[PDB]
């Protein structure tokens, strides 16, 4: 065994870098490859991956801006001398956000440089067994070999295929660094990315509209999804139901130009047009598994979804090649899990760890104007598994004390758990719509990993006055009809 | 036979919870709540200590300090909000109060709706099953009940020095001061002392804290010190090992001018200085003395004032029970008072065999940098399982939100305590950071489930949320590895 690297990692994102750092921690000579292919409009960025640059970080930060705005309103009723002269500066904001992104890029680049991990800013490509072609930025190609390979390329934003979409529209990739303020914009899609973005754009004071093909947050508990939508609507975000863009024309040009979106319902022959300054398409992402020469090494992938089938140890059909993160099939497209898989994989390969990555009950939270945290089965899925008559739902509204003197949004925040009667009222589903949803959810996710039961939950004393406490004493069920409108 | 099935003395957190519950079972119940005036005349409405002069007003004002800080942040996120904004003490108070007012009344409607008699009179035992109810204007009345529940809670304790009752204020007076405290001195180092000093400071005032010995006695001292350091780092001045010997009125007025003179606990040193207000946050004394416990023969720890009770909150006298703060060797917290109250009722009038679990009751101090905790402290962990059997995995974290406002890095801290002799059981949870309570709640449930370090690691964290830091704790204090490089 005398290859170039002990392990070559393709992709320097959440998983890639986590894997790289672990392995290195054990001496294994590792090399990471990372290359960012520009968006149809020319956007590109530094080391880090989706989240670090065009995902979570920028997303959460801007969501904080919208939140801070709302705080400026609350400060008044608390005795702070602030007016409504609260006007936003999109550039000044983006300027801060991007600058922070700069730092992360350099931080990440330095963690490796100091961990004895080689970093090459080149596009990887398998050419043959244990062999990979590394095309650099200026076309210069180079060839490396390694005992093992880790595929962690992640995904990129998808398109509609309609006319003008790639020429006049923007994706999550372009959004977080737009040189100009989006202005009145339309958001096509209803995934968390779609809603999160629409929400903070709106929260930042813009005119936002959301075009929905079918339902909201397909995949999550629909009851929650609707409440999230209602809050958004109740606040100004406009929704267009069951429609999809068919064309996009540049009525006028200029930083935020004038776009002429045309679209048509599904169920009907109806067709409508509208105008906007920006059009952000948030209709999902496609794995970057096609153009990497998986053939030259013989790695099977779900030719349809682009996803890579993998053993419960993140191993592909090819024994020396593994896959981690979003590109994986029937797993969970989340940054924290990508890092676990990455780090545990390394531990198993170079430390005799027999620990496997647990993709069950992975907690999650959507950062819409009204944050939604969750962990475990959704309501519909809970019945679809244990039988409608074996699960009881305990729900209740709650009021963030921080909201009483500002005097707003009562009976809006909602919480609910899902228990399986045939198993000691096991808490199999956890949902909360309210401020700091994530902070509230984390701990409970740990509780589920411990088999939290309704009895144990009740026996836990809540903390006063903290939102979360609403979860320690819930007795009104859905199968009792009891009205919880207080 | 008797006038009532159950007469409850004290209409606070426990009292009302007990009343409302017990009533739910067609029991003829009555609540007696009387607020004896403060040394300076301050009084308030139904609800107990938490509603009027406790949690609620405390948390709310703490939110005012927070909102102020947010006004600062907004600027770096693209909000045109001039640095330096004035705060209105009077405005804020008027708002808090109105909220408490709304509450007082609310609870009033709660009891009556559930057919619970409420009498605004001071209760007093006069003989077996007999109680004297002295009303506001001296008119006394006498009632009898099959059972009695003592839930009188406590009240602020004074030093005993000259001028303390005539020129100083307590938590009781603070939340409704008709004038802005101005430069003030806070005597004490309990959570009440620190919380108040903190928000007063956060509201823009000159605050000083006089400490007799250590900070937050009873709490993990490592945490306590970090909390103090943050406070000091922000302007709150501390005077170590000194106790007020006497306070004199240099002047009078709304914001008055008092002189304080205190002496060392170490040496003979004696010191003094001008202060507009002087708050004495040095603990509370149970209201168990002046209620005629003799006439019915209920034994109490004559020294502490607390009331010894069985594991069902039953006193030595079979028809008399006690709940809440006045209890001995338990936890003085609103949420527990309500559990004891609600479960006691369920046991007495619903055949419930469930007992109140005072073990691992989660808690969180609302200092400028919130501190949440649950379980054994570090020092106590060793004092129980032996220093070599406990692991301390810790780490600093920096809330995403402080990245662009670029402030307070390497300040937020988290740590768990595991017992090696028991699968690295998580026996102690601590977190210093924003929204400490929201983060802690869930974990407290996890402990009730026996959370183990292995289970914790197997839990996937939510990104980018503060709480997540706990899902990957790897650096232990013993493996004396610096973590102060974040
Ligand atoms: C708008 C948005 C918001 C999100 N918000 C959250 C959130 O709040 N929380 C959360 O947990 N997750 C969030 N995610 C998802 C998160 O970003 C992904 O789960 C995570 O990045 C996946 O890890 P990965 O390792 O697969 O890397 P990326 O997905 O980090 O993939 C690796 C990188 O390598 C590049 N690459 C691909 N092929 C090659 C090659 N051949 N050579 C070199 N480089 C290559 C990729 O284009 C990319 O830059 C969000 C995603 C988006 C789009
Ligand atoms: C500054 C401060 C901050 C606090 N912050 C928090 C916090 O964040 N979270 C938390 O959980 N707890 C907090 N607490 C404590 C919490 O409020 C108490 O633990 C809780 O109120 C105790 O419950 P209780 O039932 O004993 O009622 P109170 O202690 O609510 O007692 C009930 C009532 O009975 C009255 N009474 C007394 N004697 C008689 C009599 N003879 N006849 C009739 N009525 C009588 C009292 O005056 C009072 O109105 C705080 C306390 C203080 C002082
Ligand atoms: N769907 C699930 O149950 C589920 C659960 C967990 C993980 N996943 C992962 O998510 C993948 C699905 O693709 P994805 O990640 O790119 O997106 P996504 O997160 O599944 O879905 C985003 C949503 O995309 C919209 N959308 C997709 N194509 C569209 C189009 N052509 N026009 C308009 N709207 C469109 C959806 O419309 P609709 O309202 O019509 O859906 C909806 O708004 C799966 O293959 C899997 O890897 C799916
Ligand atoms: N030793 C005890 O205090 C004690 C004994 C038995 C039971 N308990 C339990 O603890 C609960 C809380 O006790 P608590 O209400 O007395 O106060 P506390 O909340 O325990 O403590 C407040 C803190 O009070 C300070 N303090 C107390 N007396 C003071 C004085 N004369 N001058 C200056 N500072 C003073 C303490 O200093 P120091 O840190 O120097 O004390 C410290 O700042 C009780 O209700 C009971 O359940 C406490």
């Amino acid at each position: 065994k005398s290859y170039d690297y002990d392990l070559i990692i393709i992709g320097g994102g959440s998983g890639g870098l986590a894997a790289a750092k672990e392995a290195a921690q054990y001496g294994k000579k590792v090399m990471v490859l990372d290359f960012v292919t520009p968006t149809p409009l020319g956007t590109r960025w530094g080391l880090g991956g989706t989240c670090v640059n065009v995902g979570c970080i920028p997303k959460k930060l801007m969501h904080q801006a919208a939140l801070l705005g709302q705080a400026l309103q609350d400060s008044r009723n608390y005795g702070w001398k602030v007016e409504e002269t609260v006007k936003h500066d999109w550039d000044r904001m983006i300027e801060a956000v991007q600058n922070h992104i700069g730092s992360l890029n350099w931080g990440y680049r330095v963690a490796l440089r100091e961990k004895k991990v080689v970093y090459e800013n080149a596009y990887g490509q398998f050419i043959g067994p244990h062999r990979i072609k590394a095309t650099n930025n200026k076309g210069k190609e180079k060839i490396y070999s390694a005992e093992r390979f880790l595929i962690a390329t992640g995904e990129r934003p998808r398109y509609l295929g309609i006319p003008g979409d790639k020429e006049y529209c923007i994706s999550s990739d372009d959004l977080f660094s737009l040189p100009y303020c989006p202005g009145k914009t339309l958001v096509v899609g209803a995934s968390y990315v779609a809603l999160e973005c629409a929400g903070f754009l709106a929260g930042i004071g813009l005119d936002v509209t959301v075009m929905v093909r079918s339902i909201l947050l397909r995949g999550f508990d629909q009851d929650m999804a609707n409440k999230i939508g209602e809050h958004m609507e109740e606040h100004g975000i406009k929704f267009i139901r069951q429609f999809v863009p068919i064309k996009v024309e540049q009525i006028e040009a200029g930083t935020p130009g004038r776009l002429r979106v045309v679209a048509q319902s599904t169920n009907s022959e109806e067709i409508i047009e509208g105008e906007y300054n920006t059009v952000m398409l948030a209709i999902g992402r496609d794995a970057c598994t096609r153009k990497i020469g998986l053939e030259t090494v013989g790695v099977k992938i779900n030719e349809k979804t682009g996803k890579i089938p993998v053993t419960d140890e993140e191993q592909t059909n090819v024994p020396y090649i593994y896959a981690i993160g979003d590109i994986l099939e029937d797993k969970v497209e989340l940054t924290p899990v990508a890092i676990q898989a990455g780090r545990l994989l390394a531990q198993r390969l170079y430390a005799g760890s027999t620990v496997k990555c647990d993709y069950e009950n992975v907690p999650t939270t959507v950062f819409t104007p009204l944050e939604y945290g969750a962990c475990g089965l959704s309501e519909e899925k809970a019945v679809e598994k244990f039988g409608e008559e074996n699960i009881e739902v305990y729900h209740s509204y709650f009021w963030p004390l921080e909201w009483t003197i500002p005097s707003r949004d009562n009976n809006k925040c909602y919480a609910k758990i899902i228990c399986n009667t045939k198993d000691n009222e096991r808490v199999v589903g956890f949902h909360v719509l309210g401020p700091n949803a994530g902070e509230v959810t984390q701990g409970f996710a740990a509780a589920l990993k411990c088999g939290l039961t309704k009895k144990q939950l009740d026996s836990t004393i809540g903390i006063h006055p903290v939102c979360a406490e609403v979860f320690t004493t819930l007795s009104v069920t859905k199968r009792s009809g009891a009205s919880i409108l207080q």
